[PDB]
RNA sequence: AUUAAGACAUUCGUGAGUGAUUUAUUUCCAUGAAGUGGCGU
C-alpha cells in the first residue's frame, strides 16, 4: 500500500497528483484568502504530497517487465541529483500553500512515471542539425545552427 | 375499309473495385529555499 507500487497494492500516482489532488474535505478550506494561506490547508497539502511521494519500484516489476516484453531490450540509464521533471508545463496549480505548482508526466494507465516518447525523439532530433525549420524567422540564425550541429554529429558518428 | 390491322424501346446489369487521416513537431523557456538577527550597553 505505501510503498512498492505494484498493480495490485497501489493508487495510481496520476490519479493522485491530479483528481485526487484537490478533493474537497471537511474543515478544509482553499476558495478563501484565509484558506489558502491557512495551515490545516498547509497540512492536507503535506498529506497528500507525502502519499504521492512514498511508493517505490523494484526491479523485478510486473509492469517493467511487461514493458520488456513488449518493447524489447532496454537502455537502462540513471537518473543524477539535480532531479528529473517531465511535463512542467501541465497545469496544476490553484494558488494554495504546501500545493504542487508545476505538472508532471504520469502514464494514465499504469501511473508511473515517465517520458513520452516524443519527448525523446525531440531531444535527440535536437542536437542534430537539420532538426530547426528553415522559415522567415529563424532564417537568421539558421545556418550557425547548423554548422554548430553538424560538427558535433559528424564526431558522434 | 382508307399502301390497312396487331406490336411498351424492351431483357439481362450492385457506383463498384484498390486506399491507415497519415507524415513532421521536446510541455518547453526565465527564475538563488532564500532574507534578517534581537536584548542583557
Amino acid at each position: 500500500m505505501p510503498k512498492n507500487y505494484t498493480l495490485q497494492n497501489a493508487s495510481n500516482l496520476g490519479w493522485l497528483f491530479y483528481k485526487d489532488y484537490y478533493r474537497q474535505e471537511p474543515n478544509v478550506d482553499f476558495i478563501s484568502t484565509q484558506g489558502k494561506e491557512s495551515d490545516t490547508t498547509a497540512d492536507f497539502f503535506r498529506k497528500t504530497n507525502q502519499r504521492i511521494t512514498a511508493y517505490q519500484l523494484n526491479s523485478e516489476s510486473p509492469l517493467v517487465a511487461a514493458f520488456n516484453n513488449h518493447f524489447g531490450t532496454p537502455l537502462q540509464l540513471k537518473t543524477i541529483y539535480p532531479g528529473l521533471i517531465t511535463g512542467s508545463g501541465l497545469p496544476h496549480q490553484t494558488g494554495s500553500k504546501g500545493e504542487f505548482k508545476l505538472g508532471f508526466q504520469f502514464d494514465y494507465t499504469t501511473g508511473l512515471p515517465y517520458i513520452p516518447g516524443s519527448s525523446i525523439k525531440g531531444t535527440l532530433r535536437s542536437m542534430f542539425p537539420f532538426s530547426l525549420k528553415d522559415k522567415g524567422s529563424t532564417k537568421r540564425i539558421l545556418p550557425e545552427y547548423r554548422k554548430e550541429r553538424m560538427e558535433y554529429i559528424r564526431d558522434l558518428i
